[PDB]
């Protein structure tokens, strides 16, 4: 794969309770949109979601051996807690863009601390699922001349 | 009606490291007592223990689909560290009670902070295994008012 | 008496102001429940409430002369401010359980601090008036297995 | 005058491109503005731009935006993000929603740059993606305003 | 009275519990020694103890009307909490020496802060009952060189 | 309609010590002025001062049973220390204006924090007794437009 | 004599941003009312609003030239950020009263800090536009007793 | 095994990405060296690595059941985040030595805090792979005097 | 080789208020002193004062296009608050020396923080007007040995 | 010697500078009072002052081999900075009383922290030279059965 | 009229390890430039360097007995640690100017705090050896206008 | 000397007399062991201990001039206090290894701060005397491949 999209814990819940509370959009809808968007630029894109920190770190190591040129990651809650994830990304030295659906600054003060943002190329928060599209747009421009 | 009891990391060792350090009470004994208690009010009681954060997050997602009405959780050490667990409980919107056998306020200062307590119905700490029963008792009465 | 229940300031308000705000349950109701629960096990139970910190300190000193084995205390606001209260309990060396009707951890940041919790056998918060019954059940069971 | 989108650029962004092109590329504030105007006009959205090194001018500009019918502000406040409560209270006082943009990754720099008087009140924030950040915010704006 | 000795909350417990392990010295023993020491110098000395903060503040007000020249105070736990007490002593402008039986720097970190010490002439902590005699000795020398 | 004016500890010392030092105005003088302003508006006005926190809490509870529409409180030292006072005012749900004679921000750092100000309608500090009269003016306009 | 009232940034919005949000009153209404009040007591009163820090600072420098006796200032957001403004007021040594329409202590934590309050005579917050009149009333009494 | 070696997340990357970035040395070379070293002493040694925190907790539990006498652990990023790991080691009560390849104190401030260091026998950092041989040397001497 | 001297807000008030407050020296005197010193060394020297942050930033930008080689800046109160000023000086990349008349370390704690000092060549404070001369001496010497 | 008195840096200046500033009392006067006081009770008493930390530490190691039973130390400025001095006293395990002439709590905030006070038997501050006599008075009664 | 220049620890190393890292200039050179400058103005100038804090303290005590009018001090590392040094300077009451060769603000955060700056007449940092000369120039002007 | 070992204050106390310790081992015992290990490797090794900071700084300056390749330092208490020590090791630019006998992370919170750790090659703590041997071991390998 060329672009790898990673989703952290609890994102599999998007759409799954009370459609109005969070709308109808699902994690699979988001993935579909991104696959199609990368097919239109003739880029191979893969995706991965897990609630387990270990699997996400294993996934990043595998990305190195697969030739991935850029990670788009929504670490979800792990932004605030996971030094392991920081070190997996630095270790394999694949550039990444951090994405959040919601504005994390608008929430509890503990959510203003990150172990990832300072090492990301850039960060997009609060723009919903479209944040991933923009991230992908950026990555496509930067990867093909 | 389903109630789910969740035990976090290291709670499997109860009873195992010496006859005396906090009892012969094992996790299995506790679980058996709570099972009996819940039968007597015709409540279905599930239990679950794991040392892996991700397994606990999965189990909570699973509870949403099972129509579990309330969660009694001893997150053990994850109380202090796991934002992912907080967001799992919030994401499924199943109300919960936090339980600890020991008094977390009597110990090191880093144990005074929690990512769950502020979102729990309530908290019971320091009353040993009976804390799980009290929480069950409370749950029984709040489900059939 | 064998067991003393102490209520701190403002708890005399319970169930006076607009009985559809926070319910129709007085301190009186709680004390009645508790007295009966204690009678069932042949334990003499005393109760006390005051808005005056000095009155509560005097009452704790009197408990010492009366051979009180354990104190169940809801200090309300005093949990955050009264080292005099911590020192009265430690000075008489009577073990105590701390109880709050509401989840103190869900309120303003200043309510996260206590001058009592770290010396309590245990704490129960947020489970309403039932918190006191649970505390009494534990106490009965520790005092006479 | 009337406009739907207002783009605000705070202090020092007029310097873009002008010191030693070697250092931080050849791209200028006017380049950025041209690109945003082209983009807006291509979606039939009216867009206006403003830059100043003076805080009170930016505040006046936001008050002016209220009487012009502006629906969304894309603001790169630059250094004012860390210091200007007045700016926050301007955006809030006129109740025009905004998106915050930074060319550079502000989390990658000094610790005093991690705090903002704006970010918590923004719809969202884009930092570190250079001039595309603005374009993405316009994108988002266009989709929210004319579905 | 020329000199007034004030004891804050809980100090009435001294000598009451298991005196052979927690000391046999009582507050009354302390008061008797200070009174004899003051009679020796032909100084009139009074004493007051209360568990109630408002009683102590009232007593400090009354001291101004009685022409007390100096106060020796062991505020006990109130040293850490009572601004009211600081504004009582400052409002009547009667100089004071702060005394503690025990060394407060050797206990919990919250006991290292005081609302009185910065305004006291000086402090004696950790020398037992003699702390009071020493304060008295200093006071006698000051009032009549 | 009653307004109640509460004065906290030490305010009884006003104008007693070297009236050349901090002024001639007494607490009774302040009360005389507020009663005149109230009577001029045909509003009933009650005043209360105590050095004891308990007396103040009880007084606030009584105000609830007496139909008091609004409280003007100068808590003096209690504004920095008394969560019980906060909870009494909130528990009776009578709105209130906080007054201080002096400018508390010009004094020691610990005097900058208040357990009341965030729940007051507003605060006046540093304008002497006129601060009370301003609060009362505001209150009269609020009750009888 | 002259009093000068200064209004800081964004106060020009008063009234205009929806009657819905905070009452019907406007900055010019406030200024009109205050001119009338000063004319009544034979005092000259000038007014000034600006969104720019330097315009305010220049205005205060001019006030010294004009022999202004007292400044009534609503700095709005600048109370939290502007050391320039503090040093302007201190530099011309014109005493001032700080005024806010809303209760700053009831809002975000960053609005509890001021670079002015400690050097003001006093502060009035949360009483609406009456805060300005009370300030004038205080100022008239200071100037012409 | 008498002695167990544990490597935390990301240590499997040693020697992979550009054998000139951090040399050619690999996690396998280290384990090789330590197994040989143990053999010379007639001590059985096991080794283990995982990116998943729960795997590491599980392996510590297993170690109790294997009679392991000492643990040499390089928790890597988990030293800063994992209370779960701390409580695993304390719960099985097996002494441990913490090892880090790099000087952890020379990097970002967040890397200076550890949930393990205070309960280790001791710590070795910054001495590359030899760190583990030294720990092993120490452990051999502790078990075979 | 042109040097630019920038004086920040309020420095235009030097001399004005009661000449005995810190003597008679005015901003104009200072500029004349430095203009002469610059002419004696055949160095073009420009000066600038403003109370407006914006004008100062515009000034620094124009300094780039004018080929200014070094700036001597007394930012007065803006040292503590203006990130915009920092970013202007780094944006144009003109080295600067920071000067203060008074000892900023001997005043309020807020004056101990600066957004300029860490990026200046160095800093002189508390040496009165000679501070600016010393800076120009250093600057002259740097610019033409 | 069974009692050693240590004076830290700068105490050698007592009396010296304008005896109409902080008295005519010198370090030697103090020593003399203490020596006579000790002689009256047939206890030998040694004294030592130095401005050098290492001399104080060496002096404490000596006292160990001299059978010194108690140290009375006024460490002066070292109480806030010297861990070496702390470790000396603890290393030799000679109990000590800390003395200061002035009320250290009435000064700068950095002066409230001590590396000694938590390990002293007790502390006396603010009572001038008599503080040393009081310490000695206690020490005599301690040493003697 | 004598001036004393004091150099703290490590400044003896100036020029020693690779004249090609931090110039060829030595402490001797600086001292030479200063003795010359002082001669030109008929001022007597003493100099002193030590790696030992007590030696520097003694040298300040000596400066008092020799009638030294002003001290120019580069305390190097001791500016962040030595309150003994602060109190020597204060205790002898000789005015001082603080000097540092480098910009301490541009280095580690612990280097921002000083025990001396707040009490110095002033401070010069980052202008190299010329800072001592400027300090001397200021001192000469103040001793003999 | 190719290698220099430095011991800081109070380590002279190791052995016989006892800083309340288990080991029986003395500072000379350690030194003999180290000299022997160094002779065996044909490497020359000097040692040094002092309770005087200044002496240690001097020793470090002398090491530059003696051609010392590497310093093994146990600074004991100085590791938390001494920036002069840090600046001496950086000044002479001799690489060092920091060694503590005890686990410094296991004791008081002030002991977790170091002014040396971040600039050492590495640190060993808690492994007693063997920590120094390990560090000698490492250095030997580094100086003689």
């Amino acid at each position: 794969s060329t672009i790898l999209v990673i989703h952290g814990p609890n994102l599999n819940l998007l759409g799954k309770r009370e459609p109005e509370v969070y709308g109808h959009l699902t994690l699979d809808n988001i993935n579909r949109q991104l696959i199609a968007q990368a097919e239109q630029a003739s880029i191979t894109l893969d995706t991965f979601q897990s609630n387990w920190e270990g699997a996400i770190v294993d996934r990043i190591h595998q990305a190195q051996t697969e030739g991935v040129k850029l990670i788009i990651i929504n670490p979800a809650a792990l932004t605030h807690t996971s030094v392991a994830l920081r070190d997996a990304l630095l270790g394999v030295a694949i550039p990444f863009i951090e994405v959040h659906l919601s504005n994390v600054h608008a929430r509890e003060a503990f959510r203003h601390h990150s172990y990832l943002s300072d090492k990301a190329i850039g960060v997009i928060c609060g723009l919903g699922a479209k944040g991933y599209s923009f991230a992908l747009d950026y990555a496509i421009e930067k990867i093909q001349p």
